[PDB]
């Protein structure tokens, strides 16, 4: 992993998502906050939004929707750290 960079090292890592190896070796791929997998396959939300479930935030990323009806996704549960969109926060 180059140094520790804790990303999987050939999981399912589909294009518009980000992808993160646990400690235990272990693999997860997750998407941007415009995309969604769904059966394996990630695309275009737009009408995923807090009104939704997680509008591409994570398990513990708190939704929040701006002026434009945007869901954005932040991770801060003490001692979190969210990954470029937070959908998956160490």
């Amino acid at each position: 992993t180059m140094s520790s960079e804790h990303t999987c090292i050939d999981t399912n890592v589909p294009d518009n998502a980000a992808c993160y190896r646990y400690l235990d070796g272990t693999e997860e791929w997750r998407c941007l906050l415009t995309f969604k997998e769904e059966g394996g396959k990630c695309v275009p939300a737009s009408n995923v939004t807090c009104k939704d479930n997680n509008g591409g935030c994570a398990p513990e990323a708190e939704c929040k929707m701006t002026d434009s009806n945007k869901i954005v996704c932040k991770c801060t549960k003490e001692g979190s750290e969210p990954l470029f969109e937070g959908v998956f926060c160490s």
